[PDB]
């Protein structure tokens, strides 16, 4: 029998329940949204937590983040978004920082996950 | 005449209001809850304060805490219960404690006590 | 022309305009209250903020202070109340105190001044 | 293609896009108030923070500050007004300052600017 820790311990959404993630296992998450033709992006914010209303169904405050640049439009080769991460994470070493993508047909993102923290 | 201090003066329900409860005090008051075919178990949360809600009777907030392993079924002897306790202390120093035990007939808890302190 | 300060600048009711009070003006309010056959008592509180509620016309939060040891009940010297003010100043030197007046055939105070500041 | 700052970037209003604002240019946007004939004024506050309200629309807390002295009625030169300012900055050195215009025939503020920051 052991007893799950139920002090300072947050998570953040998929893939945080496996052990951390390496240099390799980026660039195969990366090369799995160009096969489908999807479209990569960035965000970055300083903080995480979430605030509600009192009366108000389905409303929440803090689920929007700001944008880098602008969508990678047209883009073949991994190699560019691994290089602007790191543009990225150079003028902002206090924030978090996530990548998306955007399947245009269906209008609804597709992927979501972390790559730095403070 | 005497004044009661009404400055930093907190009280934790049952048996608060007697001298300190000494560890031959505390084993007594399970031989009583064994006596009767009841059931232990454990608990423990850092903070002990209440909140309410503006026009809603009957609610408040801060009454769950978080339960150690699981309620002992088929218990015997009271010396197994003084141990878990000694296990509870270690891993939390920092959290209160409480004792509570379980009527299955009439679906109710029956009695519930402090044993330690931050 | 001279201007008003709006920074850090409390007051507290009756009598809070004039320069401060000394130690014989205070025993000449206390023997016009003894000449009208009326009850003093005290009262201390650590804190002085006043609070209220949405939209619920004349609730204040913060008119209630505690009460030293009862109404003095048949009282014709004033040579006591002054020294019931320095027991209550010894036990607590970090709180306001208030002294009041009780009219019994109208029910309602009828003085209220503040003689010490932490 | 650049990105603009999202931390710690606050604004006041008319005139803050500019470069920062000389000596001269601040004799500049007087002698146009008085060759409208407008009546001048002086206001400061040690805060500049905005609240709201529930459900009420057009309710804004945190737009009124305090006012110097009064208004200047039947001023022709503009050294009175620069020399006041002086005045007001030796007193509350920690406070904003902002300067104001009245126009009485259609009773509407005319201009507003900041002169002085903590």
């Amino acid at each position: 029998m052991q007893v799950w820790n139920p002090i300072d311990n947050p998570k953040f959404e998929t893939l945080s329940y496996l052990p951390p993630l390496t240099d390799n296992q980026i660039a195969r998450e990366i090369d799995y949204m160009l096969r489908n033709k999807w479209i990569p992006c960035l965000e970055f914010d300083p903080s995480g937590t979430i605030t509600t209303l009192p009366g108000q169904p389905g409303y929440y405050g803090g689920r929007y983040w700001t944008m880098w640049k602008l969508p990678m439009f047209g883009c073949n080769n991994a190699g560019y978004v691994l290089r602007e991460i790191e543009h990225c994470k150079n003028a902002y070493p206090g924030c978090f920082i996530r990548v998306l993508g955007f399947d245009n047909i269906r209008q609804v993102q597709c992927c979501a996950f972390i790559v730095h923290k403070p």
